[PDB]
């Protein structure tokens, strides 16, 4: 009945969790546990169409990110996540990507950059640096925050339908 399965990417604590745990269960996580991998099942209406979102969290960090590549094999489009107060994130969004095509073995995969975290007053990646970054891979970007729930629904379902332009 329609499946879309979509993996949520990025460096340690810019929210990856929290985003879906709004998207799928509508609160916000707090604290930070963090991730080795977990997935997520919703049925939901998007664009008329009824279907079923699996969405797999991954590991951003190091120490818990055994075997990623080999989640990140099966998905059919990926949201790259930094968070707008932490320059180091956005700057590592490249390997991400890298490691997108690596699993996929193509250079043509749908994706959506992310710029999480939008609620928070000290921002370090402007909007424009993202965009650019954006444009330059071919894809959109969209601000979120996970605690305000801003952007969240927007962000999963242009994803899912940057999927269906593929
Ligand atoms: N203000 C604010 N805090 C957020 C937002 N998203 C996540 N956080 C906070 O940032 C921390 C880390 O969030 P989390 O979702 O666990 O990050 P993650 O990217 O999944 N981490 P990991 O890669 O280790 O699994 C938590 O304390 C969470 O509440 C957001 O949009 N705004
Ligand atoms: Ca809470
Ligand atoms: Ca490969
Ligand atoms: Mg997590
Ligand atoms: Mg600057």
């Amino acid at each position: 009945m329609t499946e879309y399965k979509l993996v949520v990417v990025g460096a340690g604590g810019v929210g990856k969790s929290a985003l879906t745990i709004q998207l799928i269960q509508n609160h916000f996580v707090d604290e930070y546990d963090p991730t080795i991998e977990d997935s997520y099942r919703k049925q939901v209406v998007i664009d008329g169409e009824t279907c079923l979102l699996d969405i797999l969290d991954t590991a951003g960090q190091e120490e818990y990110s055994a075997m990623r590549d080999q989640y990140m094999r099966t998905g059919e489009g990926f949201l790259c996540v930094f968070a707008i107060n932490n320059t180091k994130s956005f700057e590592d969004i490249h390997q991400y990507r890298e490691q997108i095509k690596r699993v996929k073995d193509s250079d043509d995969v749908p994706m959506v950059l992310v710029g999480n975290k939008c609620d928070l007053a000290a921002r370090t990646v402007e909007s424009r640096q993202a965009q650019d970054l954006a444009r330059s891979y071919g894809i959109p970007y969209i601000e979120t925050s996970a605690k305000t729930r801003q952007g969240v629904e927007d962000a999963f379902y242009t994803l899912v339908r940057e999927i269906r332009q593929h």
